[PDB]
């Protein structure tokens, strides 16, 4: 019966923009349901284009979209909520523009009735690639608001707190939960709150081991014991939120060292071996740090003597190393969007009214 395109008529482009993307209530209904949905909208209206070969009418649609699109969050860049909304949609829209692309590598996982409604004359991989971009963009974007809305919070309570014995580890948590939460419910993919979930974890480790770094009156073996079990503390988020222990690996692995290195003896010819066995995934400017600011505040703790110092320094000549030793908070991980395919079929996407959308057309 119907086909899954929408009539739009080329003077109302404009308008189509600005109701669809800069004017929004994101919070509908059905939207909340489906949420990337207006994405689907808007390759509606590129496959109604499309079906045309009005070339000039395509590109003018895409660049207007797009430009709608870095316009619109360049409103909102202290707007989390909405930031994760247009990631979200602009993901979607890009898989979207794979999935119906025609190209044999998308078509994997499509019902019989989703290969009926692919472009059938343009082929936009350009776009596709643009696109990519700016997702990239807002992408790296909305990961500075969470780092931000947290980096205040992960010194006071990852160590500063004291448990061995006004906020606390758990408060990291709740603002973990927070952004998992926020993330899920605006459609985005979980590989892509995966990823930046790892964000999160390598940043909580870089200010933690960075603070380590600093101050001196930090580096204790009671505070490394207190920071293992943070850790494990984190992991067991992870857990909670079913989420892989591999991430946890691959972002707290080096302040994990820090903290072994904090409690194990420093003192014999074999202390040494182990330190250079076991911290492996530290530059050793990182590890001579902390045996320099290494001071003990309990009894059963020896403090390192310089001579020890200098043998760990001279055994951790076999390890080339780098020259780093703070961990940068504006370290990015490389982003990547996996084409994860739709499951609504266009022909039966309608508009809410609360869209203001009237004067389109399902095709």
């Amino acid at each position: 019966e119907y086909l899954g395109m929408l009539q739009y008529k080329r003077e109302d482009e404009a308008k189509l923009i600005q109701n669809l993307i800069l004017d929004l209530k994101p919070r509908g209904v059905v939207v909340n349901m489906i949420p990337g949905l207006p994405a689907h909208i808007l390759f509606m209206c590129v496959r109604y284009a499309d079906s045309l070969n009005d070339a000039n009418m395509l590109k003018s649609l895409m660049n207007s979209t797009i430009n709608g699109i870095k316009q619109v969050v360049k409103e909102h860049l202290e707007d989390f909520e909405m930031l994760s909304f247009w990631l979200s949609n602009t993901c979607h829209f890009l898989n979207c523009l794979k999935q119906y692309s025609g190209e044999e590598e998308f078509m994997k996982h499509n019902s019989p009735q989703q290969n009926k409604n692919c472009l059938n004359n343009f082929d936009l991989s350009e776009y596709r690639q643009i696109l990519s971009d700016v997702a990239i963009r807002i992408y790296h974007q909305f990961i500075i608001i969470m780092e931000k809305n947290i980096q205040p919070i992960i010194v006071p309570g990852m160590l500063e707190y004291e448990s061995l014995q006004g906020y606390t580890m758990t408060s990291v948590l709740q603002q973990l939960s927070y952004f998992y939460t926020t993330m899920c419910q605006n459609g985005l993919d979980p590989e892509l709150v995966r990823q930046a979930v790892k964000q999160l974890f390598f940043l909580i480790g870089a200010v933690t081991l960075n603070s380590l770094f600093l101050r001196k009156d930090m580096c204790s073996c009671r505070k490394g014991m207190q920071i293992r079990c943070n850790i494990s503390y984190l992991e067991e988020w992870l857990k909670d939120k079913n989420l892989q222990n591999s991430l946890a690996k691959e972002t707290l692995e080096p302040l994990s060292q820090a903290a072994w290195l904090l409690q194990v003896k420093k003192t014999t010819d074999s202390d040494a071996k182990e330190i250079y066995e076991r911290c492996t995934s530290l530059s050793a400017v990182q590890i001579i740090k902390i045996l320099n600011s290494y001071t003990p505040i309990d009894d059963f703790e020896k403090r390192v003597t310089p001579s020890f110092v200098r043998k760990v320094q001279a055994l951790l000549n076999s390890r080339e190393d780098s020259s780093q030793l703070m961990l940068d908070t504006k370290y990015l991980f490389q982003v990547t969007f996996p084409f994860t395919p739709s499951p609504h079929a266009l022909e039966m996407i309608q508009i809410p009214s609360s869209f203001k959308l009237g004067f389109l057309n399902r095709l």
